[PDB]
C-alpha cells in the first residue's frame, strides 16, 4: 500500500547525491580529513569532514522519512550520532529541518564560519530528487509501521570514499578498492523477531565519464515479507555493456549455470583466517574493500560467499544486504556458530538477527556481529563451502 521501500529508494539517491556532491562541488572536495577515526568507546570524535558528511546523510534519511511516514523517524537507528563536536569544543545537534531555520546557519557553526562550504552542502541536502520504479503498481505491500526498525549505514567504506580512487581495474568484476566500493545501506528489520524485511543498497560511484568526470550510480533493493521480491538484477556492467542487450539475455553471473565446479569467495583487506580446497572446486578468493560492497558481490553473483571472521561488522553494515539476500534464497549466518554446531544440528536459527544487542558487555559496541558472518545466496553453495573437513580434507575431490 504506501511503500516505505519506494521512499527509501528516493532517499538513498538523495544520500548518494550528497556523497558525490562533496567530491564534485570543488569547494567541498577540499575539506578532506587525516586519520582513521575510531578510538570508539570513550567518545571518540576524530575526523571532522568525514563524520560531518556521515551525520548529515543519516540525518537527511531520518528526517525525510519522519516527514513522509510520521512515527518512522524514531525507529531509525544507525552508526552515527546526530551530534558533532566543532572546532571550539561545542557539541552541535544536527537538525536541518524540513521548512527550516537554515541548514546553512547550522553548518556555519561546524565549518568555523565558512560561508561557501555551508551553502554548497545545504543546497544539495535540500534538492528534491524524483526516482521512481520498479515496485510501483506491482509490489503494493503494506507492513504495519509499529513492528519496523531501520538500520542505516550512511556512507559505508569511508577509507575508500576518502582515498578517492576513480581509476582501479576490477579483478573478474570485483573491485579491490576505489570509489566503487562505497555503498549507502538502509535496512529494515522486524522488531519482535529480529529478521530483516527489506533493504536498499545504493552504490554512488559506478561509472564515471572521464571526459565529463560525472559519476552515475546503481540502486539495489529487496523485500521478504512472505512474498520475496528483488531489483531486476541488473548493474551497467553486464547489461548494456557488451552483454544483455538483444532480447532477454539473463544467463550471466546472476543466473550462471546453476552450480557444480567452482567457489568464488570475497574477503576484506585485512582478513586473516583460511582458504578452501582447489582440486575440489577452486580457490578463487578475492580481497575487496566495503562491507556492503562485498555483500553486493554475493547479491550480484560476482562472488559466491563473503566470509568475515572478526567482530568488527555491526548491524547497520549487514541488515540491508541480508534482506535482499533473503528475498533471493540466501542470508547471513553467524560464522563461529557454524564452526561449532556443524551445520544441520538445528537449522536456520543462526541467521543474524538485528533486534538484540550482545549482553551490554562492551557498553557502546552493543551492535556488533560477534563471531563473524558468512553471506551466501544459495544454500547449496553454502553447504558446499562449509564442507572443509579437518582431519579428512586431503581428499581434495570431495565427492560429497
Ligand atoms: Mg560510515
Ligand atoms: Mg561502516
Amino acid at each position: 500500500m504506501s511503500d516505505i521501500l519506494q521512499e527509501l529508494l528516493r532517499v538513498s539517491e538523495k544520500a548518494a547525491n550528497i556523497a558525490r556532491a562533496c567530491r564534485q562541488q570543488e569547494t567541498l572536495f577540499q575539506l578532506l580529513i587525516e586519520e582513521k577515526k575510531e578510538g570508539e568507546k570513550n567518545k571518540k570524535f576524530a575526523v571532522d569532514f568525514k563524520t560531518l558528511a556521515d551525520v548529515l546523510v543519516q540525518e537527511v534519511i531520518k528526517e525525510n522519512m519522519e516527514n513522509k511516514f510520521p512515527g518512522l523517524g524514531k525507529k531509525i537507528f544507525g552508526e552515527e550520532s546526530n551530534e558533532l563536536t566543532n572546532d571550539l569544543g561545542e557539541k552541535i545537534i544536527m537538525r536541518l529541518g524540513p521548512t527550516e531555520e537554515e541548514t546553512v546557519a547550522l553548518l556555519s557553526k561546524v565549518l568555523n564560519g565558512n560561508k561557501l562550504a555551508s551553502e554548497a552542502l545545504a543546497k544539495v541536502v535540500h534538492q528534491d530528487v524524483f526516482f521512481s520504479d520498479p515496485a510501483l503498481d506491482s509490489v503494493e505491500i503494506n507492513i504495519p509501521q509499529d513492528i519496523l526498525g531501520i538500520w542505516v549505514d550512511p556512507i559505508d567504506s569511508t577509507y575508500q570514499y576518502i582515498k578517492g580512487s576513480a581509476d582501479i581495474t576490477p579483478n573478474q568484476g570485483i573491485f579491490p578498492s576505489g570509489l566503487q566500493c562505497v555503498t549507502v545501506l538502509i535496512g529494515v528489520y522486524d522488531i519482535q523477531t529480529g529478521v530483516p524485511l527489506m533493504g536498499v543498497i545504493n552504490q554512488p560511484f559506478v561509472s564515471q565519464d572521464l571526459h565529463t568526470r560525472r559519476w552515475k550510480g546503481q540502486c539495489y533493493w529487496g523485500l521478504s515479507y512472505l512474498g520475496t521480491n528483488i531489483h531486476s538484477l541488473l548493474p551497467p556492467v553486464s547489461t548494456r555493456s557488451n552483454s544483455e542487450a538483444q532480447s532477454q539475455g539473463t544467463q550471466n553471473p546472476s543466473s550462471e549455470g546453476s552450480c557444480r565446479f567452482s567457489v568464488v569467495i570475497s574477503t576484506s583487506e585485512k582478513e586473516t583466517i583460511k582458504g578452501a580446497l582447489s582440486h575440489v572446486c577452486g580457490e578463487r578468493i578475492f580481497r575487496a574493500a566495503g562491507a556492503g560492497y562485498k555483500s553486493l558481490c554475493v547479491i550480484l553473483g560476482l562472488a559466491d560467499i563473503y566470509i568475515f571472521s572478526e567482530d568488527t561488522t555491526f548491524k547497520w553494515d549487514s541488515c540491508a544486504a541480508h534482506a535482499i539476500l533473503r528475498a533471493m534464497g540466501g542470508g547471513m549466518v553467524d560464522l563461529k556458530e557454524c564452526l561449532e554446531r556443524n551445520p544441520d544440528t538445528g537449522l536456520d536459527l543462526p541467521q543474524l538477527v538485528y533486534h538484540v544487542g550482545n549482553e551490554g558487555a562492551a557498553g557502546v559496541d552493543q551492535w556488533a556481529n560477534k563471531g563473524g558472518l558468512i553471506a551466501y545466496r544459495s544454500e547449496k553453495q553454502l553447504e558446499t563451502f562449509l564442507s572443509r573437513l579437518l582431519q579428512h580434507l586431503a581428499p581434495v575431490a570431495t565427492h560429497t
